[PDB]
């Protein structure tokens, strides 16, 4: 009922979420949410993600991506401003032919923390999973973008960045997105 | 009516719960109180319990399993993260046939605090109630995944995780759901109403 | 929902959206938000964008005027009291015949100062600060090395001279309500 | 709303508005806000701005002014209790034969800070800034009292101030307003 | 909340309520709701209940003004303590709607002096004659000479329901509300 | 130093410490290492330990009664205002002959309730034992049953001074201390 | 100083210091200064290192150990309420032979599970692992217990009474009172 | 307060402690006393322990000149932790005097990249000058090609004190503190 | 004292001052303090002081430069790490002759903060003020140097910086001193 | 007993003192304190009072002044930074021939603003404030109604300016320690 959260709830009846900040495990719940309540409203229809996100946990991000598979709608995603870490994952996790970059979008890879650290187990046990899902991220990665998984590590490890073109060379997104289309003839980006 | 709690209540109209946080004592109030209201709603439709959740104490994820048992609805549950100590524990103790992992779920297997220490007595009796539930805990673990009690106890004692193809080995959940299914043909996750 | 939420959601039904402070992160979703709301709602209709802003962020304001490219309608942009930095930059970024300055309003040119290491963080700001600079260029009609010169050193205008330096296309003095002068969003 | 807030609200309705602090960039916006909403809601009645204000900067008193003569219906104004600063600059600004002040009012020139120190340009900028504004300010000032703008600058450089008939004689205000009129005799102070 | 909500519903019965010391969000707040009040009904009564330690002679003559602006009476009650400006609101009301109630007290008092930019004479100025014009009102309301309004008010003279009534300050003593038809309906009887 | 601990340091050049409040880690490190500093500087002579304690855990009491039994020197004991609890077995545990209170102390018996990486099992486990030990000891400190010790601490049982002489927690009542060595000297005759 | 600290420095004079907290970096960098500075002073008298801790950090206990094995003296150590952890490591640590428990001192046996590292969790795991490993091996040392029994009583949180304490080989001798005319152990407060 | 006081008295024994992260106000510290001990003895060697788990290039590098500007030799201890910039100033110690204790390990690690009022491209080019800088100077510091210390760096190769010897961090390990004569005296020997 | 204090406090007995935060009102007067303490204790003897600070306003760096130059000691200055803003300043204006720099240490130009609002003075008159003290800053740097006033202006105006080599041949400092000397072969850098 | 305090008491020793913030109740205080103790100590030799301040109120600077005059030695004054207002006031107040600016220093004119009521706290504070003017005037040596008027107007003096209008009666450059130029307390 504030003016922020009012504007994304109406934005929700739009069908269109929003990942503006960090993703930790209060977003993911968050995120999470908003997907399954989309996917329950109408699972035929596209959901529409905008992501501008500075990075955030392994853990985090893959319940998200978890979710955005669950729901039986597309889910298009569009990077806004910033894509790094598991917001460029789920950037590129989009249904594909139907993710965005903003021409003044910046991609960035990363290898995040894990996230794993919420659980009394010890260190070792920990470890045990950030190396599991690290290679599963990896692994993703390079199916959404098409490279090999070599590749995909090695520009994690240096922390490679992407404009919006480069981005779309490497694989990230399908389309730099310029202005929606509303007559048909292009992306209509949730907007008709 | 914040936009999370308003995402939350809609949810709760579709019978979509979800245990987001680590199981204390406030949380555990907090999910008994949304089971009954959608038992009382409506006793023949499902409740499907999803679960990100780092852990919880014995006592407090006990509370919950019980209303879980209490409500004449079966309750199918998702692990959709994370599904650790008593969040591993109230996952298997979903409806037997709708227990559920997401691809890339964890469940991490723990000898949680006991929860006890919030009573006016000494230590031997919080401890005396300790013992019970933690060898409760232990017991109904071999139930729902069909383990030996001596290995539930084992590899709670090393803190063993699972993969969601491994908790389903295991036995923790009957299915891995990677895509809703909204044709019949399967699983709906509570996303088909 | 305190009054002043109360009369930022009223005024979001008229089409009117505010930037009243610096441009930041949480200030950019907000904008961006509104902008694709209120796209989805009515992509044929005109949003009003008042600006009353000291400056803020390049890359967040950035993310606004990206925002601001893809709504398929107009954005007026009205300059209501400062337009600094960023700031000047979305005003001068509204759909061109549709920029506008009220008549005490002023105009301040500006170069903002800036997980990865130091080395990434200035190439993206590099690469975001050239394209300020180009589209305020192309944004005003006036040469890059004029922009860069001119925001160096802190240049500022009133409405007139920014009228004349190209960040705006008229000024305003009162909204014209029957419909042969811009109504500023006022007239629906 | 809580109860203050549900008050004002229902008072919009009315088409009445309360400037009762200090004006700075907050207050304008807020102001500027209300301004807007109630031009589009009906842009053939007047709006009543109750002053009761011990002063405010320059840069954010020129905004609701602006705001004031972008509205296209007329604005009264009602010196509550204090009008200092730009609050006196406000009421002054109220549209020529509807600017009021109550028995007790009492009118404070002064002047204020610019308000110009929030962006990150040099001093020097901002003094420039400074002296047109603050120089507008004194000619507006002239043009709303029908005082010389030499008389204006002294009396503001002296902090003269006003009982309300003092105030009607200098030419801040068009009358001394006692009890509203119920009956098109006299003013109805937006209570009609 | 509980507490705003049944300010707000009282607010439908045309009954305010000044229960705290007035200072200028006070003044600002009772303001608002005497003009909601006068726009949304100019010619019924508005009752204000006043239970207030005092308060500053600026914020309380904003509020005694806008009680003059409004076209509708204003009938006042006091309701426990009306101290300084509590007093002079109290005693401003429409003549023949003032009223104490059994237990109440009325206390004189002169508030001491500062919200401007100006000096610190400028401001002693306006409280002079702020100060001037709440002893001369204060004899108006009450019938009594401005001389002993001041001296009283000097020395903290103070009041029982039955000394304020004969000093001045209230037209009568209200025991219970009368839904008879015999006597005041306190703003209780619509 | 401020003024409290000079005078807390300067007592302690007189052999005089303080137990001032409730028994907790911190107050068992602090008087521990008190008894181990005066141990240190001078082997052959008393320590002189003033009990004013509300109470305090079986584990931090027991740490310092082991410092005490440690200590080569004698501790002579006073129960100066209150010695409850872990208190009451710290005055009790002084050495036999050198244990005093002033005429109104109050002495209070009483069971703690009961920190580690171990789960609530090992630490209930270490409390049965630590419980069980302190219950013997104070038997053997006060010549009483270990059942009486046991029932009179489950019921709180307190004592006045005289109460506390009779029971065994003492041996002595002190009013004033002695200078010219007719009695106890309460470590005030250096 | 405050009286605490005044206590403290004081009982430094006399080479006796106090591990009365849990084992961090914190308390690390102290030990590790006054078991430098005791040395310095003079490395032929003995450091009597009193113990009544709750439990610490591997990487925190293993430098005070290298601190202990670096001193030229003898190094005594104390049980004096709780020796837990990493606090049971330093206790067995002792010189051998001038390792001691009061009489209802106790003694717990604990893996530490679990980072101040600008290294990812991977690297922050191999070095737990060896350190992990190197402290089972010096605990087995200390107490010439098998390392499998170490790292079985170590799992399930092993507790020790005194004389069990004694029986297993953490402690050398418990001290009831000290000794100063030499018929025993003086515990540094002989002088 | 202690802490500080064993500080100061091993200052005294012309010892010096980084046990934190290396950042501006440790820079300033540790550079205040390396220039304190040359001033009273520009002769004597200063032995800098080391137990850090790393730190800013910038502060590292005060430090290192500040270590080089010093007349005296300093010789270096790995105590527990040198990473990143603590592993650096190891190794900057006077060569033949760099030890480390058994146990100790050493972490390469770059660190990444801001005090100054210019924008974050100046800032930038200040990082990678210092930053290949300090690949040079461990290069210089171990014997290790700067390719070598390049990568290793950016993988977070990390060493016991064994390989850490072998690499060229340091020239010895030191288990035990010679007062013999024969061997080293860790500064603890005068 | 804390053993911070102490050090420094002894450092003060070997005549050593450090200057090691931001240029503010409070470090001037610590500052000027310290130098004027050691200029009564013996003024015959130098000052060194050791400068890694981050810039600072320029009033506040004037202070301490005037009172550098009250001196009636030689002010020996040292760019131990940073030598930033107000920073570079003073360490230029170290006595000609004994200016050094670390061999890693940096030097950055840049136009500060004047510190000039803390007057209840108008800002027109703050500008004023802003104006003779930032240029009287560029003068007397370029007589520091030697380069002019032109060059020191520009260079300032885009934050030029240097290395320790760099910032020789550009004047602000004499020597590069890397080991300090122990028998009046080079420099002692007040450890002698 | 911080460094910063250590070096102030060090400083006492010289006769030297600071007033180098904002004036108030515990900065008079303070410099009140430091005056009466070093006339008791020595009351034949003179106090060296610099003054790096803002301003402050009219009242605790008065209080300073009404101390410098009651002790029995002069007392130097030094504009080492800026001497603003009731800084102005007290650096030209020093002893007439010992008052002295830096060269960089900054001298402004300023007229501050202002139990019982207000009336009473304007009564007094009118009377510290003619005092201030009439003061300032024999200071000076200026008219009274030019202190007046270059008060109002926030009027500020280089050194070189402030020795002309009589603010301070030389420069210092730097001081003289064999003893034929002021020491500045640095020479003893």
């Amino acid at each position: 009922l504030n003016l922020v959260d009012s504007v994304y709830e109406r934005l929700l009846a739009e069908r269109i979420i929003f990942l503006g900040s960090q993703v930790d495990d209060d977003i993911a719940n968050r995120l999470c949410a908003q997907i399954l309540l989309l996917s329950a409203e109408d699972p035929t229809k596209d959901i529409h993600l905008y992501i501008n996100s500075p990075g955030g946990s392994i853990s985090a991000g893959m319940a998200i991506y978890d979710t955005m598979v669950l729901a039986p709608c597309d889910i298009a995603t569009y990077a806004m401003g910033m894509a790094a870490s598991m917001g460029e994952f789920l950037l590129a996790a989009g249904t594909k032919g139907k993710r965005y970059a903003l021409p003044h979008a910046r991609i960035l890879m990363h290898q995040p923390l894990g996230g794993v650290t919420g659980s009394a187990a010890d260190i070792a046990i920990q470890a045990e999973q950030f190396a599991v899902i690290k290679k599963e991220m990896f692994r993703l990665n390079a199916e959404f973008t098409g490279q090999p998984i070599e590749r995909i590590e090695a520009d994690s490890d240096r922390d490679r960045w992407f404009t919006a073109q480069e981005a779309l060379e490497y694989g990230f997104v399908d389309h730099i997105i310029t202005s929606a289309s509303v007559n048909g003839e292009g992306p209509g980006a949730g907007l008709d």
